[PDB]
């Protein structure tokens, strides 16, 4: 039963980086004993990422063990720190290291690194891995000292080839007892392993599991290429994420705030951008300490700028637009706004925010901040979908790809904060991070790589996590990619592509009041049902998007109306083919008017269909009225598009068997009532002005 | 200007017949002075309509003529009675007489009868009429006596032959300045010359135009075979009938009545029998002064007479019943009623009526006995049509023909009682005259000939008048020609061809008024209409009609119903279809229920399609209810054919939007309500008896 208290664990570290304090995270967790070599030094062990190196940790080491020479009662273990993290406890570490029977053991690795040549002078080993690793290994104090005391290299020189010649001489691997942890039941390495490695789950715990050899590792050392895989488990072993604790280092539940620069960026034709722009002056974060910049490169959104600049200058304590005639990519745009904040020792944190990324979330800015981040994104994702603006693993060559747990944060099974190899459209980058660790201007321009990858692999290639919260539901993402800009309003024709900002722009913020009861909905005449359906922009649209159009009916022209046996009743009118829009309205009709009608008449049931879709137009000087008659439609759909009083004056609709008048329309609503038999109906003379209607005629 | 006073007109008649009347009322109405001959005694003259004779007229002339002959101061004008009417007055027949410069001038004709060798001896005349004539003639009373007493022959030998020999002696003839009426200035005798003579009207009088000559003669004679003709010609000229005067020997406007003998003829399968039987008993005329013969040829009336008979017997003061089962003929069996009122000197009149003679005015019986001719029909109509019970012209071998007027007649443009050569179905004969003039027994049987004709023939034969009154509404001709008895209730079917006997007896006794306004039709739930529309029997003849089929529905049955998106609404039922009465039905609905619906929903129109006509049976132990629901159509008609109470209980239609049910439906009242979107309806439970309805969902 061996002492925890005679166990020690030496790393080194040269700066307190995230991947070392996630080390020492999982190293308190399990109540370690870590003593880290080399933290104020300049690192002079070489580029472990690119080559061999690493011969400054043995210097260090062995200075280290001149202390415990002797110590036979003390064990020691080494480790890497900034690809490492412990998944178990010294307790089980000891016992595992015990039934090794070895005085010095070594990781073990799939590959002969970096002499491939020295593999025919390992021992055959069966199943398991055949070659030592030097990024972690364990024995007694003496042991360690009698091999470390040797090492008399350079600094850049490679530590595991050193350890390699000493465990391949065979008189000093049995006179020491070395041995290799072949069936890593102490020590993973992931590289050339990744898929013996699966993680398991506890109640509020998780560890990894090797299923080629079925055993619980106690070290996962993400060796060599594989950082971003152990980024991925480190967001679970030990305490990251349980089943029952949620997260661990997550600020779970939520005087000068910081100064922030807060930077959007407008890149491609984007739908609802005014209502974007009018978002910003409702983030719940001091005006006065944000300064704005604004690149559009779009001619399309130069009016949508224009028109709200004078509220944003006002609101802000800065703000500045770069547009479309400076001919700046979005890379090097990007790359100016991030070093405007590098270069201002003011600017405390940098908040990156694109034009398709609608945040829900007024608290976002707040929330980002105070989680502590050096590189933080909210969760924001399509509506109903799986897309989001991050990206849970790579492929081989840093390219897309799914993580296994992907599913399970875009839904918010499994929320907290999480370390992931892409962010996109938001995030919040700290101030001293652009200084100290990112100087560079080239962050997302410089090579053909596309600015939104060549971003995130700057950060990853310094060991920056990239961090992404679904803590909180933040927002959405808008769908961009076949926006038609060739109308007058191309926002209207933005009802499949982005149906919740659709409803809130263009459906009456009193419908889904009005459809859930609570007496809004009224009934002016026997039969006749009236209720808000449009806002008033969508109003406005329309009959611009119409008069832009400009070919109203005549002579001639022919409608589904049915008045005194056989004769020709009808509008000067436009219907909703003529102008491009009859699949739109038909989904209006189907999502809106449907569930609406089948909620007023209990009993009846609708697909919608409607053939005969149209907006007339009244005026004293044209037609101003339309003489009684029926309508080949089971239910009538007429909807108010101006008002009354301010656009026109005279009356509106009169049902004849029930001398019932709808006078004083109100603009936005619609009626509904029966198209045949009971309901004969005119519309009343139009007096001055003019008057718009929109009417379907549904279920022919 | 020859005194009208010298002139004398003389005649031959030995019985007072209704031609001889005749000739007397036209000779009355221009003030002629007439002398007849022969009245008291037999006739031995031969049989003029069938060969030679007459010499009994000269005979008798001759004897008469002795006091004038010496008389120089006197004209004389012979005619015949029986077939001639005068025309004009005795100045413009004195005025002619003398411009024709003779002494004794004869009518002319275009026969050389009746020695037609003798033509040759006759004068060449022109464009004229070249022989003679004796039935009319005028002179001097002196060569007339000249002439006549010459006759020294048999009574039956020629008269026309022995006036013919001595106009054919010249020197005689120059002697005594005889002539012959060549262009029909006097006297227009009618055989050979039909198509010369048209009726000239004026106001209070008219005459005859010879369009040959251009004239217009003083005296009609209808010689030979145009007696019928002349009848003809005799309801107008002089005073028959004029344009402003209307009918000048009519009743024109109209204690115990004259004994009765009303025989009633079954001789085809007729509709709306038992209704005849029982209209019967409404006549007004004292039944103890009416004994009823009824023959039946129909085993398929037989229950239809013995359903009533105990009530005609009650009724009348005697009665009697010849049924199929004696086998008589049409023939036989009108023989037989007609000879038993001939041999029982108590039946004053005889009146004969057909099963197909809808009397609508109850006081027929009264109004042709108070006609007092020997031989009356009123005058009855196919509804609409132009088809009768006379004919008013003779093909030339007696079949049917159409006269000039017929038309004037049956529209009733010329109304009066008029002498015509058929009349059926209903007839008024008086009792002295079949025993007097018609004694013989086969009056209707005898020959291969049609009963209908053998019967007119007979009295014509006899120069007894058929009088046909259109003087009055009678009533009307039920068709029969295609009557279907395969069904259970025959009349159901009749809806095509008696539609005016069909409403009568099948459609409610209040719809028409309740199509007019009134405050009868009911809206007991919004939009939901109740108004009258079936009979009781309807009801009761359907429903039996409906249960005689037998085949209702089942299982796996489908109704064209809408609940709860798409399920099965099936009701225990029987479309018209399977009982052949769907084509019946869509004529009830487009002629009774399409204008009440356009009464109750102004604006719409109607042709009452219909795809779905079906009865419903509701019972406890099957099919009690029927769940909410809509119907196919525009609008649904839903008629109850039963009693709540009666026969079954438990309650009616209920509208789930209006909260409003109807309980407690009236038989034979319809319900209309619309079938889509507004009016969610269900049957409620019948928990006694059986409840049957009739539905048809109109205007798909
Ligand atoms: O020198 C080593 O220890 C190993 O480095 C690489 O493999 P790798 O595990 O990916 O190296 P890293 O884990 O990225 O860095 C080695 C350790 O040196 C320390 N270090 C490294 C770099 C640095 O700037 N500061 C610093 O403290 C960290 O503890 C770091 O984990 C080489 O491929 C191995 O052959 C070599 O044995
Ligand atoms: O004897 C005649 O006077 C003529 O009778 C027929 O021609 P029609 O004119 O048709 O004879 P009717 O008019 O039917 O009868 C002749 C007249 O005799 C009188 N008459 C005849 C029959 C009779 O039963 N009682 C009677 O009084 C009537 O005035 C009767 O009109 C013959 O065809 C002629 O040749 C003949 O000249
Ligand atoms: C949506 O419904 C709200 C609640 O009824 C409406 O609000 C009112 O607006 C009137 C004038 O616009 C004010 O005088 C009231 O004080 C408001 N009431 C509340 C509770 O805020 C609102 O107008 C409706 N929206 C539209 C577009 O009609
Ligand atoms: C047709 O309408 C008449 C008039 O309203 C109905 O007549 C009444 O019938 C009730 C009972 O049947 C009597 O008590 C009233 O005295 C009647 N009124 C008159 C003015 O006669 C008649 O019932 C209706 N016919 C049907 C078949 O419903
Ligand atoms: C770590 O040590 C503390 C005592 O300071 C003890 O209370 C705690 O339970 C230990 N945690 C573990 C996981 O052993
Ligand atoms: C017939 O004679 C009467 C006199 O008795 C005379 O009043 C009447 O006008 C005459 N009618 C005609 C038509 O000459
Ligand atoms: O002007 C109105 O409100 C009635 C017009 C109407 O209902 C129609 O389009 O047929
Ligand atoms: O039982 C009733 O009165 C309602 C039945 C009905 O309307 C139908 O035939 O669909
Ligand atoms: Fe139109
Ligand atoms: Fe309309
Ligand atoms: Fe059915
Ligand atoms: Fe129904
Ligand atoms: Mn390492
Ligand atoms: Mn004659």
């Amino acid at each position: 039963p061996v002492n925890p208290e005679k166990l020690l664990v030496i790393t080194v570290a040269t700066a307190e980086t995230e991947g070392y304090l996630r080390f020492l995270r999982s190293a308190e967790f399990f109540n370690y004993t870590v003593r880290t070599l080399g933290l104020g030094e300049e690192w002079r062990g070489g580029d472990v990422a690119r080559t061999v190196g690493g011969g400054q940790k043995v210097r260090w080491l062995k200075k280290e063990m001149e202390k415990y020479a002797d110590r036979e009662d003390m064990i020691i273990m080494f480790v890497d720190s900034y690809d490492v993290i412990l998944a178990g406890s010294p307790t089980e570490l000891l016992k595992k290291f015990v039934q090794s029977g070895s005085r010095l053991l070594f990781s073990a690795e799939s590959f002969c690194w970096p002499e491939w040549g020295l593999a025919e002078q390992y021992p055959e080993v069966g199943t398991g891995k055949r070659f030592l690793n030097s990024g972690g290994f364990i024995g007694f104090a003496t042991t360690i000292h009698q091999i470390v005391r040797q090492w008399k290299y350079k600094d850049d020189d490679d530590d595991q080839l050193f350890y390699t010649r000493l465990y391949l001489d065979p008189g000093l691997r049995e006179k020491l007892s070395l041995n290799l942890d072949h069936k890593s039941r102490i020590f993973q390495n992931l590289n050339g392993a990744l898929d013996e490695v699966v993680l398991k789950f506890d109640r509020n715990r998780v560890r990894i599991r090797n299923v080629a050899y079925d055993t619980l590792p106690i070290v996962v050392h993400g060796n060599g290429p594989t950082k971003l895989q152990l980024n991925y488990l480190g967001n679970y072993v030990p305490n990251g994420w349980t089943p029952e604790g949620g997260c661990g280092f997550c600020n779970q539940d939520r005087q000068p705030p910081p100064r922030v620069f807060l930077a959007v960026f407008v890149e491609q034709p984007t739908p609802f951008l005014p209502r974007f722009l009018q978002r910003l002056l409702l983030l719940d974060y001091p005006p006065d300490r944000v300064t704005l910049f604004l690149h559009n490169n779009e001619v399309f959104h130069e009016p949508h700028i224009a028109d709200s600049w004078p509220q944003l200058q006002d609101h802000f304590s800065a703000v500045k637009l770069v547009g479309p005639e400076e001919a700046l990519s979005p890379g090097e745009a990007r790359d100016m706004a991030m070093d405007l904040c590098r270069q201002d020792p003011e600017c405390e944190f940098y908040f990156s925010l694109d034009a398709d990324a609608v945040l829900t979330n007024l608290q976002t800015l707040r929330i980002l901040i105070e989680e502590n981040r050096k590189v933080i994104a909210p969760m924001l994702s399509r509506h109903g979908k799986l897309w989001s603006n991050f990206w849970g693993a790579l492929s081989p060559d840093e390219y897309y790809a799914r993580s296994e747990d992907y599913v399970e944060l875009v839904q918010r099974k499994r929320v907290g904060v999480w370390n992931v190899p892409y962010i996109s459209q938001a995030y919040v980058i700290r101030g001293d991070t652009l200084r100290m660790e990112l100087p560079q201007r080239d962050v997302f321009s410089g090579s053909d790589t596309d600015p939104d990858m060549a971003f995130c692999k700057s950060f990853r290639d310094k060991g920056i996590f990239l961090h992404l919260s679904n803590q909180h539901e933040f927002g959405r993402l808008l769908a961009t990619s076949r926006y038609d800009t060739e109308h007058l309003h191309p926002d209207l024709w933005q009802i499949f592509d982005n149906p919740v900002d659709w409803k809130e722009q263009y459906i009456h913020e009193n419908y889904s009041r009005a459809l859930e009861g609570e007496g809004i909905v009224e009934q002016p005449c026997p039969d006749v049902y009236w209720f808000p359906l449009l806002s008033e922009q969508m109003c406005d649209e329309l009959v611009a998007e119409m008069e832009h159009y400009g070919q109203w009916s005549g002579g001639r022209h022919e409608d589904s109306r049915l008045a005194g046996g056989y004769e020709n009743v009808p509008t000067v009118d436009i219907h909703m083919k003529q102008v491009g829009y009859e699949d739109q309205w038909l989904q209006l009709l189907r999502t809106y008017v449907g569930p609406m009608t089948e909620s007023l008449f209990p009993g009846y049931h609708t697909k919608a269909r409607a053939v005969m879709n149209f907006v007339v137009r009244y005026r004293p000087d044209e037609q101003p009225s339309l003489r009684p008659h029926h309508d080949s439609s089971t239910f009538t759909l007429n909807v108010a598009l101006n008002h009354k009083g301010l656009d026109y004056e005279g009356g509106g609709c009169r049902f004849l068997r029930y001398d019932c008048v709808i006078s004083s329309p109100r603009k936005g609503w619609a009626l509904l009532h029966p198209g045949r038999l009971t309901h004969y109906h005119e519309g009343l003379p139009t007096t001055w002005g003019t008057r718009y209607i929109m009417v379907s005629f549904v279920d022919p």
